[PDB]
């Protein structure tokens, strides 16, 4: 009655094989209020399944203390998908990558005794078996696995370990074995998948991720061919362009897979959404996870991509009865043109006509009728006769993004952040420099490195008007340099190379000089071999040239630390906290001023358009609406990179259809309709870089052809 098994062909849901069209919708990147409309948009788009990760570090802020409220009501989210007649692929992880802060591991886990991440390690295995079992027991509890009549038809253990395992060697393989056996062991009564495991143990199905994976094949023949991440674009990194992937090529990629015994494919992403707060953003990942997905960050339809995939699904579902009762058989149709024919003993016939030439439309002869195949396309013939769909012919009207203000420029108040300096009574100190994750435990992006640089009165630069050289080398990711109160320097990294060096002459004078270094993180690293062990914050070396001695090693003094900002320790983002300091009303409003808090109240704009914040006036920091973390703003970083005009045809890569070069890397910042009330809306912004808060205006998203 209720069963999920599999064969060499496809997934068997209820004794019936199925070709499963699926979409990734990460729950914590939406509001619970948006969930059902997004899920409905998915249903209308031709999706059978909704895929998501579980967010380990969202769910356990500290050991044993869990959070499944609001955006993290996972059981609610799965139930809502079930409510929509769609299935669920639950990729538990707990490592999930997903451009998510620290890959999803809680930071506290890093510091458990004897701990190592993703390897045959006792502390790690225990904590991981722990979380995976808690989630599965929560899922089992309300019969949410399909064997019990629920939506979950599949689960994922780890995420993309194959590459990491190929480098760690024997521990890695001894952990891949372990992870598979001690997840299957939870007896969920539905299959377990692993993506990028050329070596996944029976009975775990290895899947792939990529732009194209028509070449792929499971690690044993009685496993079906499964595509867990059809990338629908790419992530937007801070100071990067907005990566698009064209819909004629996504169609083309999916059809290339399904024509070749493809049975499960999942768009990553279907809905991208927002990295809300300082707990979401992976390293350098911008607040927008829009991902050029078929639903944009704001849940509106990305046309014609949405419409064009909707039609492809329809064309697949007309083909499905053939697809499930035969196998993909091939027949050359010319130099670079092919035919994949699903012909059932009963009489069903589905035919995929392919044309792999990236330049020239080609006409082929199939079963006596002519067919014109536009270049880099496939024509779907669900009857083997009428081409009802072609992955180049786009029959959905486009829709372009328009942001149009409403609410009017608000009246602002300011508050300035203390620029702290060393004090002979600081408690948190050491000789030499400490790593940032170690000190902050990721309670805040901000860490103050402070020390005393004494300068003897007989110095060369105290004779000739001249400044000593300051050189600071920090693991990342932003660094502000403060001398005796005033700001001497500001340097920042990219995703690829987050390490930085500040070099510059610095006005010191005889006696004790104050050095205060503000190192900031932009989320934690989320991917790579041993990514967890990477450093952040100032580890040096730190020198001061132009002295008599010659060049002073400042890394070998007493340094003192202070975690995070005062405004944070006050929580000036919440209504209670924001009424506790003297705000600077009137016209003295700090303009183009570093380390400044801002504050305005406004009324919900008109009706039912999605909203955002224009902040191209500002530099960098965080936004909060009504005490909830909107996310990080960083319009000060200008999109670096190639932005050639783009053709659908030919092999794709992230870099192909890059957009928005020269502009702020994210101008607009998403604000849920569900986070506003009619009036009394407390906007609070921390500006870390300097900007003019008068230019902050609310906007409405809408689209037209
Ligand atoms: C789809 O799957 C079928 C089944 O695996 C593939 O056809 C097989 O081809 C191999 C040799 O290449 C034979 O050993 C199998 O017995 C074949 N099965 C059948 C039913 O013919 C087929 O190649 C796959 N499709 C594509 C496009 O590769
Ligand atoms: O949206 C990005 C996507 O990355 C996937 O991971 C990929 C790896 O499987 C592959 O080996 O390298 C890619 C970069 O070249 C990338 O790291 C994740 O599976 C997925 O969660 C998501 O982060
Ligand atoms: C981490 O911090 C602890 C306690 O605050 C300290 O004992 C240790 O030296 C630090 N280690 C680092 C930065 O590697």
């Amino acid at each position: 009655e209720f069963s999920v098994s599999y064969d060499d062909r496809a997934i068997i849901i209820n004794g019936k094989r199925k070709i499963l069209i699926s979409g990734s919708i990460h729950y914590p990147r939406s509001t619970p209020q948006m969930w059902p409309d997004l899920i409905q948009k998915a249903k209308d788009g031709g999706l059978d399944v909704i895929e998501t990760y579980v967010f380990w570090n969202g769910h356990e802020p500290s050991p044993g203390k869990y959070n499944f409220e609001g955006r993290y009501d996972l059981v609610r989210f799965i139930k809502m998908v079930q409510r929509a007649g769609l299935y669920v692929n639950l990729r538990i992880g707990p490592y999930v990558c997903a451009e998510w802060n620290f890959g999803g591991f809680p930071v506290w886990l890093k510091y458990v005794p004897g701990m190592e991440f993703r390897t045959n390690n006792q502390p790690f295995k225990v904590a991981m078996q722990g979380f995976v079992q808690k989630i599965v027991n929560m899922m089992k509890s309300e019969n949410l696995f399909e064997s019990q009549g629920g939506p979950i038809i599949m689960a994922q253990i780890e995420n993309a370990y194959g590459p990491v395992e190929w480098e760690i060697g024997a521990p890695g393989k001894a952990y891949t074995k372990w992870a598979a056996q001690m997840a299957v062991g939870l007896k969920t009564g539905v299959p377990w998948i692993m993506c990028k495991q050329e070596d996944a143990p029976d009975p775990v199905i290895d899947t792939c991720n990529g732009f194209y994976c028509e070449g792929f094949r499971p690690n044993k023949p009685y496993k079906p061919k499964m595509w867990t991440e059809v990338w629908t674009g790419w992530y937007t990194k801070f100071g990067g362009p907005i990566p698009q992937r064209p819909a004629e090529d996504i169609a083309f990629s999916v059809a290339r897979f399904v024509q070749n015994n493809g049975s499960f494919f999942n768009y990553y992403m279907y809905h991208g959404g927002t990295n809300f707060g300082r707990t979401s953003s992976g390293l350098f990942i911008a607040t927008s996870y829009d991902y050029d997905a078929p639903l944009d960050e704001y849940g509106l339809l990305n046309e014609p991509k949405y419409g064009h995939l909707r039609d492809l699904h329809k064309a697949i579902k007309l083909s499905e009865p053939a697809l499930v009762s035969s196998y993909a058989a091939v027949t050359s149709l010319g130099s670079n043109q092919e035919a994949h024919v699903y012909r059932s003993k009963s009489g069903a016939c589905a035919a995929f006509l392919s044309n792999y030439d990236s330049r020239y439309s080609v006409k082929v002869t199939f079963q006596n009728r002519p067919y014109n195949l536009p270049p880099w396309s496939i024509s779907i013939l669900p009857d083997c006769k009428t081409a009802v769909y072609n992955t180049a012919q786009v029959n959905s009207q486009s829709s372009s993004i328009k942001m149009t203000p409403a609410g009017g420029g608000l009246s602002w108040q300011s508050y300035n952040e203390e620029t702290p300096t060393a004090d002979d009574s600081d408690t948190l100190t050491a000789n030499g420099l400490w790593e940032q994750k170690n000190v902050t435990r990721d309670s805040s992006d901000y860490l103050w490195y402070m020390t005393n640089v004494n300068i003897a009165s007989n110095e060369g630069f105290l004779k000739n008007g001249k400044d000593p050289y300051l050189t600071v080398m920090s693991a990342g990711h932003v660094l502000h340099v403060f001398v005796n109160g005033k700001l001497s320097g500001t340097v920042y990294g990219t995703l690829d190379n987050p390490k930085l060096t500040y070099s510059g002459n610095v006005k010191l004078r005889a006696g004790i000089n104050k050095i205060s270094l503000l190192s900031v993180s932009v989320g934690l690293p989320n991917v790579g071999v041993h990514y967890d062990t990477w450093n952040a914050g100032v580890l040096g070396p730190v020198t001061l040239s132009g002295l008599n001695e010659g060049s002073r090693n400042l890394a070998k003094q007493k340094w003192s630390y202070k975690v995070g900002l005062k405004g944070e320790s006050l929580s000036l983002h919440s209504l209670s906290g924001s009424s506790s300091v003297e705000w600077v009303r009137g016209s003295l409003m700090a303009q183009k001023q570093p380390l400044t808090w801002y504050k305005a109240t406004f009324n919900a704009p008109g009706g039912n358009d999605p909203l955002a914040l224009d902040m191209a006036s500002m530099g960098k920091g965080q936004i909060w609406i009504n005490g909830e973390g909107v996310g990080r703003h960083w319009p000060g970083y200008i999109a670096q990179g190639d932005c050639s005009k783009c053709s659908y045809a030919g092999t794709f890569n992230e870099k192909k259809c890059q957009t928005n070069c020269g502009q702020p890397s994210q101008r607009w910042y998403h604000v849920p309709r569900s986070w506003l009330k009619p009036s009394g809306n407390l906007l609070v912004v921390f500006e870390e870089w300097g900007g003019n808060p008068t230019g902050i205006s609310l906007v409405r998203r809408s689209r037209s052809a």
